[PDB]
């Protein structure tokens, strides 16, 4: 029903799942990008980025909140909708541990299709824990993250992406890192989530083992190094994650601004460093509004 | 105990003049918090704007709602709500009053532009007659408390000049709004006889790229101001930062050029106050 | 793989006619799928009665679109949804459309009543033009899907007669309308006329305490007609019901004299299929 | 600032959770009443109620969800807000074991109280577990429960009122409960929600014990028997809750109505049954509207 040119070909309806593999397999490697929010959803796709990232962290923060896990399944999924609704570029999002236990994580699987999300990331953490815990990070073992993904995969559609993100490299070393990743593909995970693999000459054989994508996450100002896309896919990486970059960009900028306003009683300096009106009308695609009234109406 | 709406009212007649400035999310408002100023703003055009949506009045009073909750459970800062026109007749008006005193907001304004109009009307900018205008400040004193700030905007000056300006806002005042919005009055000796007339503390528009100029705070209210509202301006500047580093990653494979331009783990966690967590612990538990 | 619009269509052309009940969660949602409806209603009227308010349009999208994402994520029976003139100009009304199919839902119907009006206007019903519904139809023909079932809903007929009613109803299936909801037709003669005239499926409405007489779905029919709605009738037991629990509960100190009027704790179970939750836990794990 | 008869006298102002603090004084003993939405509120009002109720069952069992903890935050709080925009009766909620750690807890309170809600009842059963777990009833150590009143005492104001439930009786006996009772209530809870207290003689015992009010909760279709409001308060009980027992009613009725639709293809047999157009519009208060439209406009 789609043409090329005159030349009526065959094109499959796409899900938003589907958009997402199709993406990990056309691109060398696929960069998704965070976006806290709609406008900046746009911003990516009209960089021509071809996937989006909702942070979990990022999520919090903008709430104003420390990411300690006290945020739920409608504070992700709030921003998902806000996101999904503006754009179909295939979004990747963030469900922590799933929010709870066997029936939640089947909740958000189902509310995140739903929204017409893409794919989402759970993590093999300890959930809940005690009322009074410190902050920190443990591992569950490898039977409890496995129920995590049976419980997800148990009601996903075929399309939508499961990624198991797993935090053992930091703490466990390369070889247990690769036994849950084996094991959580097992387990029906679709694609891999390495956290913290430092030595980029580790890619090939961690994916290797894998044998189903995996993602790098590329984040700052952690104990993780930053390579560049083309080196992580040369070494066996299909997906590469901008999880806060451009949220970190934002909230310097917006203090400045504050901070200028504040010494100078007025925003004149700042000027330079705003975008202009017209990015902006041109970004929100505000002339096919005026043009869509214009084919309807009067 | 000072309720949000007094605890505005006290920052008007403390500050000479207050500055408003807009935050489109709680982590903004905390970063306009911890510079210190004494008010904040929550922008209808932001809220659509931020959803991907422009500024034509798609969004309806849950949609402003619910940034304004995010940013009210943050911070205790007065926050002024921009709630458009009111988003229907006399009880949506009342509905969104409540609702913003239940979300505890400090102010709301309302603007006399025509609201709805029909189905495929093109984007524009058409006052309301005053009479109209009244109606709707009247559904709202009417379920607000004292201390809430009830805030005319008027867009009357571009459309009919400062003297029928003036005479709107007089009216506005006597139907019971707190205080009044002149929005885009260009020459700044405009000022103290609107201010004069109008009696009521009152608030200039700090915009950019539109058709007004930028005075300073200063020069504002040595002629008669009493807030000045700082509407976009930072997300402005939060939008060029975001996209700089999409091109980056884009053109260069890697984040590494933009690192200079991002705010530091440490300010991060200062900023969300993050030590008070562990310490709130330790005061309680273990 | 059927979508939410191709069920309901689905079961548009093969019952005769399709019985469409007013569900007001989704636990009646489900009480009605369990009963064996094939199709399911959420009422306006009755999103505003639950909220406490009357139905005088105080509602918008979100309240509505909150209730509808409810009751679809627990069944998968095609859901009618009242969006009652589409709270807004045309690109509110394209937001409407994408934001119940992204909740999954597979009909709305739309009303040709005046929308917002003056501030201070007394409730009522007045018809727009229909050119002014007809721009209402083509904001949400743009943006919908095929399979997604716009129903034009008209109130022509007290206030016009039958004659001018007929003419509406057509040109808005002309302008897209995929089917029509006739309200308050009197005579069940007069259906035939309407229904052959009109052509596309159309909804009678089988409402109480009216002006409105009660026919069955089987003399509906026969008339032509092709679903037939019920959109508060549970609800108005429902509340009888809890009223008459509370009464007993102030008026006795206990609620005894209740308990043969309630659901069984057995019926509950099932209904909300609770042992599915227990097999499926021993399927998967320990 | 208020007024009796023509006599200006002193009145303060009340916060929901003092409204609630003061009907408890006032009755002998305080009913509180079950409302799943705020329709069922107003109705509860206008027989002349003084306190409702948002059960957690209700809120799941309401969503077609079964009461296994798959609920959160989120959908507790937006049906209290639904019925605190309608009502200034003060509005019990039950909050479950608090969602999660000690700052959701804070978050918990926190977002009650900015919805005008006048308490909750926060119990000490187990949270979250395995995510294979299969549904049950256990009870946490009385100091895990500690800990939770901690974090809720920590960030609730004065007047907002703390419930601690305990499910201890039915699985430990008199002694033990009223044992955790005491440590709760050393810990900070406000009142004292016993759950399942069989024979009426153990209450006198019970709440000379524990000091503050005490809430017995009559319930249906249990193990625990049905006493008079009067009965309970002759015996030292404070409140008496009635939580799912209206919706159990409308159930029914709705039931029966949709079978009579399907039965007889037309609902002529449920006119009976249903509430009037006038009812509706007097507890609707719907007058109320037309006036204020004339006090204020034409
Ligand atoms: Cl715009
Ligand atoms: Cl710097
Ligand atoms: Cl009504
Ligand atoms: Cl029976």
């Amino acid at each position: 029903g789609v043409d090329l040119g005159t030349e009526n070909l065959y094109f499959q309806s796409m899900s938003p799942g589907k958009l997402f593999r199709q993406a990990v397999a056309n691109e060398h490697p696929l960069q998704i990008v965070g976006a806290i929010n709609a406008y900046c959803a746009l911003l990516a796709e009209n960089v021509g980025f071809k996937a989006i990232y909702l942070s979990g962290g990022g999520v919090a923060n903008t709430l104003g909140l420390p990411d300690l896990g006290i945020t739920d399944l409608h504070d992700v999924l709030e921003d998902a909708r806000r996101i999904t609704a503006a754009t179909h570029l295939p979004l990747l999002v963030d469900i922590d541990t799933g929010f709870g236990g066997a029936f939640t994580i089947a909740r958000a699987i189902k509310e995140m299709e739903r929204a017409q999300v893409a794919a989402v990331h759970m993590q093999d953490q300890v959930a809940q824990k005690r009322c009074g815990h410190r902050p920190g990070k443990e591992l569950v073992n490898t039977n409890e993250m496995v129920d995590r993904i049976k419980a997800a995969v148990d009601v996903k559609s075929n399309d939508f992406v499961l990624i198991a993100r797993t935090d053992a490299y930091a703490v466990e070393g390369l070889k247990a890192t690769i036994d849950r990743a084996c094991t959580y593909v097992e387990a029906g995970a679709d694609m891999i989530f390495a956290e913290a693999l430092e030595n980029i000459n580790d890619y090939p054989t961690f994916c290797k083992a894998v044998k189903v994508p995996v993602l790098a996450n590329m984040t700052e100002f952690g104990k993780t190094p930053l390579y560049t896309a083309a080196q992580l896919a040369d070494h066996g990486v299909k997906m590469v994650l901008y999880p806060r970059s451009a949220d970190r960009a934002m909230s310097k900028a917006a203090l400045a601004v504050y901070e200028d306003i504040k010494k100078h009683g007025v925003q004149t300096a700042s000027l330079p460093f705003m975008q202009t009106r017209e990015a902006l009308y041109e970004v929100l695609n505000y002339h096919a509004y005026e043009d869509k009234l214009n084919q309807l109406f009067k």
